[PDB]
Order: structure tokens, then C-alpha cells, then sequence
């Protein structure tokens, strides 16, 4: 179609390998492009493990209140919301949000942490029905993207399935559904990548990552003003690994797909 020979050009303008799920709630249907192979994840793992942590929270009904302490030596690499409260408490929820909104790898980390390692969180995809999705690492390592590497990676496919269940769908409660919809609108990182190829007026919640390999990534709904939700993964790698991130390819990528709809 149109929208795939764009995105094939845009790929080959590139010098790198992108990959594309967008599902439109209106009819279900779907455009992929490289949907089926697997890409870093990197910081948009973050996702399903602030998931994780509110499906506990559904029965431990005070779990996201729950105080957990920062220390020096749980600091790794980008840690803009944990350095504020080292030797002090961060709620789960506070972690939860600093993950999501400032890609804070401390906080990743603690919910990595609570869900009983990298396996607990790859627990919940498979729980949710997501059989793609695998978390190995914790940060920063799971972020070094080499090529033909499986660890810390999905599909574009398989991420925009499994968020659209935890945002639109019923994976979550509702109260924990509510929850993360407002977190990832309320991302602070994501003004360059998918939302700068998108009508201003659309609302988005998002979840930027970035790795070795010049990997930038992007995972959002999207609510059009007017027209069902859509959501949309722009997973990019590329083949030198100190290359630089290419947040640009995510916006032109976005801006093909909403010429269209």
C-alpha cells in the first residue's frame, strides 16, 4: 500500500530498521511494517512494568502507597527523579510515574525489583497474553541493543497488541486503567519523536526509549479529537553502536501513517 512504500522509503532514507504497528480501534485493522521482527524494547519495557505493579495493585489495594527506600547504591545511569530522593522514600506510585514520565532508570529498576526480577515482569506480559514480549535485564544493561540479540526485546506487533489491551482494553482495572492513561499522557520526553508528526490538537500518551545501536523508540495511543483511539509503535535500530538517536525517523513515521486516516 501507499503508507508502506513511504515507510519503506523513509527506512531506506534512513540507513537503519524501523519497525511499525499502528491498530486502529475503529475497525480493528492494523498497519505493520517489519511488525513481526524483534526490536530493543529499551525504556518502553518501562511500560509493562508499571503495568506490572498495578496489577498487584488490584488486590493489594495500598500497594502503590507503599514506601521504598532510594539509596546511593541503587543510582545506575539517568536517575532524574531518584537522585531528587535518595536516602529518602519514593510510593511505588511516585516510581511508577518517574519510570513512565522521565524514563528514570532507578525507578525501573525498584519495580523490577518488586516484581521479583526481569522474570516477573515477562510473568505479566504472558499473563496478559503477550508471548513475544521478554525482559532479561535490569537497567542500564537491558538497554545495549545489539543486533540479533533477543534479551529485552518484542515486537512491533506484539507491543501495540499488548498496549492496547493495558490502555483501551480491560488487562487492568479501571481504576488502574485510569491510572496509566494519565501517566503516559503526562510523558515529559516524548515532544520530538511520535507526537512532532502528529496534528497538535490529537492528545498522546507515550513512552520514548533510546539505546546503544542509535535506538529510538516510541510507543503512544493516540486520541484524534473526533475519531477513535489509535495506537501506534515506531521501534528504530541502526547498524553502528555508537550511532546517534533519530527521533526524527519516529515523527516522519507517525506523520505517514496520519496521512491516511
Amino acid at each position: 500500500s501507499a503508507v508502506q512504500q513511504k515507510l519503506a522509503a523513509l527506512e531506506k532514507s534512513s540507513g537503519g530498521r524501523l519497525g511499525v504497528a499502528l491498530i486502529d480501534t475503529a475497525d480493528n485493522t492494523q498497519v505493520l511494517y517489519r511488525g513481526d521482527e524483534r526490536f530493543p524494547m529499551c525504556s518502553t519495557s518501562k511500560v509493562m512494568a508499571a503495568a506490572a505493579v498495578l496489577k498487584q495493585s488490584e488486590t493489594q489495594k495500598q500497594l502503590l502507597n507503599q514506601p521504598v527506600e532510594i539509596k546511593p547504591a541503587d543510582l545506575v545511569n539517568y536517575n532524574p527523579i531518584a537522585e531528587k530522593h535518595v536516602n529518602g522514600t519514593m510510593t511505588l506510585a511516585e516510581l511508577s510515574a518517574a519510570a513512565l514520565q522521565y524514563s528514570d532508570n532507578t525507578a525501573m529498576n525498584k519495580l523490577i525489583a518488586q516484581l521479583g526480577g526481569p522474570g516477573g515482569v515477562t510473568a505479566f506480559a504472558r499473563a496478559i497474553g503477550d508471548e513475544t514480549f521478554r525482559l532479561d535485564r535490569t537497567e542500564p544493561t537491558l538497554n545495549t541493543a545489539i543486533p540479533g540479540d533477543p534479551r529485552d526485546t518484542t515486537t512491533p506487533r506484539a507491543m501495540a497488541q499488548t498496549l492496547r489491551q493495558l490502555t483501551l482494553g480491560h488487562a487492568l482495572g479501571e481504576t488502574q486503567r485510569a491510572q496509566l492513561v494519565t501517566w503516559l499522557k503526562g510523558n515529559t520526553t516524548g515532544a520530538a519523536s511520535i507526537r512532532a508528526g502528529l496534528p497538535t490538537s490529537w492528545t498522546v500518551g507515550d513512552k520514548t526509549g533510546s539505546g546503544d545501536y542509535g535506538t529510538t523508540n516510541d510507543i503512544a495511543v493516540i486520541w484524534p479529537q473526533g475519531r477513535a483511539p489509535l495506537v501506534l509503535v515506531t521501534y528504530f535500530t541502526q547498524p553502528q553502536q555508537n550511532a546517534e538517536s533519530r527521533r526524527d525517523v519516529l515523527a516522519s513515521a507517525a506523520r505517514i501513517i496520519a496521512e491516511g486516516l
